[PDB]
C-alpha cells in the first residue's frame, strides 16, 4: 500500500464539511461568475473559457511544460477547455478533438473562441477503439474519478495504453495526458515503460482540488516518477486539516476570431 492509497482513504473518511473545506483548500481556482453564465444563455461570441481545463493547459504550456504544435489531437474534449486552448495557440495549424458525450458526459461548447474554425470536433467517439492517425501533439485528459482507488487506477492505466497506441503511430509527437491516480501500482509500471520509451515526467497544476490526486504526464519535462508521486502524496496528506480559503484567479480570456 502507498502513500496514495491511505490518501484516498482518508479522504474518503472526511465528513461532509471535512471533505468540503479540504477540497479546495489552498488552492488556485479561476473565477467563472461571467463565463458561466454567458455559456448558460447560449451566448456563443466568447473568449473565455469554456471550462476549467483550459488554465491548466495553459499553466502548462506557459510553464514551458508542454510545447504545443501542429496538428494536435484532443482525446477526451469534453466541453473543449483544451481544444480551445490549443486552437488559440498560433504554432497550431488544426486540432481534431473527440469526445464519447451521451448521458452524464460532456458535449463540446460551441463558440468563437480565437481559432475555433481549426477544430474538427467529433462527439460520440470513444477514444479507447478509435484506430490512431498522424499528428504532432496528442493531448488527452481523461479520467473519471471514483471512491475506489482501484478503478481510478485501471482507468488510468487505460489512458496510458492509449498514449502508447499514439505514440506507436506517432513517435516522434509530443504527448500531455492526465494520469487520474498516479500512485497504484500498475499505473508506476505503466508510466515507467512510457518514460523509458519516450522520455517525460509528471507534474501537479496548481488548478487541481486536493480531493484528485492527478498529475499530467508530458514528454517535454523530467524527473522521478516514484519520486514525484510521493512528494505529491505527502503535500495532500499534510493539507488535511486546513482550513484556508482557495486562491481565486482570472479565468482565461483567449479573445475571438478565426485564424
Ligand atoms: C462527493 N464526495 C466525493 N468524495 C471523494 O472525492 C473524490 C473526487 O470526487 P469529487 O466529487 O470531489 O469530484 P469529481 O471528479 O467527481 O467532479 P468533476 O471534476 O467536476 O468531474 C471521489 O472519488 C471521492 O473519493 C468524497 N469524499 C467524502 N468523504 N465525502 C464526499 O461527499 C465525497
Ligand atoms: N472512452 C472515451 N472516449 C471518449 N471520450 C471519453 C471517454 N471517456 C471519457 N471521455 C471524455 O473525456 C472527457 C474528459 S473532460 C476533459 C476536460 C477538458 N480537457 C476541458 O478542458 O474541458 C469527458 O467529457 C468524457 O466524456
Ligand atoms: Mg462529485
Amino acid at each position: 500500500m502507498t502513500l496514495g492509497d491511505l490518501w484516498k482513504r482518508r479522504l474518503n473518511n472526511c465528513t461532509k464539511e471535512e471533505f468540503f473545506a479540504y477540497r479546495r483548500t489552498g488552492i488556485l481556482e479561476t473565477e467563472r461568475d461571467k463565463a458561466r453564465e454567458l455559456l448558460r444563455k447560449g451566448e456563443t461570441n466568447m473568449g473565455l473559457a469554456v471550462s476549467r481545463g483550459t488554465a491548466k493547459l495553459a499553466w502548462l504550456e506557459e510553464r514551458g511544460y508542454v510545447n504545443l504544435k501542429g496538428e494536435v489531437v484532443d482525446l477526451g474534449c469534453g466541453r473543449g477547455g483544451w481544444s480551445y486552448y490549443a486552437a488559440s495557440r498560433p504554432a497550431v495549424m488544426g486540432v481534431k478533438a473527440y469526445t464519447i458525450g451521451g448521458k452524464g458526459h460532456e458535449a463540446p461548447k460551441m463558440v468563437t473562441s480565437l481559432g475555433w474554425n481549426l477544430i474538427k470536433f467529433r462527439a460520440g467517439m470513444d477514444v479507447f477503439t478509435m484506430q490512431p492517425h498522424r499528428a504532432d501533439t496528442v493531448m488527452c485528459d481523461i479520467g473519471e474519478s471514483s471512491p475506489d482507488a482501484a478503478i481510478e487506477g485501471e482507468r488510468t492505466r487505460k489512458v496510458i495504453l492509449l498514449m502508447e497506441q499514439w505514440k506507436n503511430r506517432n513517435p516522434s509527437a509530443s504527448c500531455v495526458f492526465k494520469v487520474l491516480a498516479p500512485y497504484r501500482p500498475e499505473v508506476i509500471e505503466a508510466l515507467h515503460r512510457f518514460q523509458l520509451q519516450w522520455g517525460g515526467g509528471l507534474v501537479r497544476t496548481p488548478f487541481s482540488r486536493n480531493s484528485t490526486h492527478e498529475m499530467y504526464y508530458s514528454t517535454a519535462i523530467s524527473g522521478n516518477i516514484v519520486n514525484s508521486v510521493n512528494v505529491q502524496s505527502r503535500k495532500l496528506l499534510a493539507r488535511f486539516g486546513d482550513q484556508r480559503g482557495p486562491i481565486r484567479v482570472p479565468e482565461m480570456d483567449l479573445g475571438v476570431g478565426t485564424r
